[PDB]
């Protein structure tokens, strides 16, 4: 797809599944010199590297992480895509701790929530959603990346795995590797918890299995300092025990909207 000659590769960004990640330039002919990301590389993992590129350049979406083509002819084989000048979500918040406002923050999971409703109509789990895989551009617009634990899901659409984010995954999921729309909806809720507290890490320094034990015990995550009631009230909706009750992303969309709408509904905090 892309000539090595019009590729440069720059610092490293971040370390994936199969190798490295760095920022760089494409200048293709007929067009300006752009910013990229690029991603670098067993015969398996080729496929397996290669198939999240497949994936990518079947989507068509402002909130999905956007392809701008492999290096397939050569050495090493690389995958561009779209940079993004503030990296990971959650670091991102963390470093700009209290800097931004309740309907930037709102705009933020709207994004967010609209990437994972295109995910779902396009038949897809993710099965990864966490901050830290929610990348961040100049303009503050919030994507979906990391769509190798992605899954193409009539009836009830599950993906049953054989690697899991603990304390970003639903219960059904973790127990018995029920892998639906709903249980991205759980992690979504995390998304959320992890948003309005500015990159707080969910379930603070509780080990795995503490997190496990809490979510038996019926405990779900408190609304996180100055955070609106209606969004955490969301964010329990996500975290119904039974993955049935949880709203699906179309319903999440709609219920972030309507604070949009009505921005005294954010003031009303506990």
């Amino acid at each position: 797809e892309i000539d090595v000659s019009y590729v440069k590769i720059e610092e490293v960004i971040g370390a994936g599944e199969f190798g490295e990640v760095c920022r760089g330039r494409l200048k293709a002919p007929g067009k300006k010199e752009s910013c990229v990301a690029i991603k670098t590389l067993t015969e398996r993992q080729r496929r397996e590297f290669l198939s999240e590129a497949s994936i990518m350049g079947q989507f068509e979406h402002p909130n999905i992480i956007r392809l701008e083509g492999v290096v397939t002819n050569s050495m090493p084989v690389m995958i561009l895509t779209e940079f993004m000048e503030n990296g990971a979500l959650d670091s991102f918040l963390r470093l700009n701790d209290g800097q931004f406002t309740v309907i930037q923050l709102v705009g933020m999971l709207r994004g967010i929530a609209s990437g994972m409703r295109y995910l779902a109509e396009m038949s897809y789990v993710h099965r990864d959603l966490a901050a830290r895989n929610i990348l961040v551009n100049s303009n503050l617009v919030c994507k979906v990346s990391d769509f190798g634990l992605s899954r193409f899901l009539s009836s009830d659409p599950t993906y049953t795995s054989s690697k899991i984010p603990i304390r970003w995954t639903a219960p059904e999921a973790i127990a018995f590797r029920k892998f639906t729309s709903a249980s991205d909806a759980w992690s979504y809720g995390i998304v959320m918890w992890e948003v309005m507290s500015f990159g707080e890490r969910p379930y603070w320094d509780m080990s795995n299995q503490d997190v496990i034990n809490a979510i038996e015990q019926d405990y779900r995550l408190p609304p996180p300092p100055d955070c609106p009631t209606s969004l955490h009230q969301l964010m329990l909706d996500c975290w119904q025990k039974d993955r049935n009750a949880r709203p699906r992303f179309p319903q999440v969309v709609s219920a972030l909207d309507k604070m949009i709408r009505n921005p005294a509904s954010l003031k009303i905090v506990a």
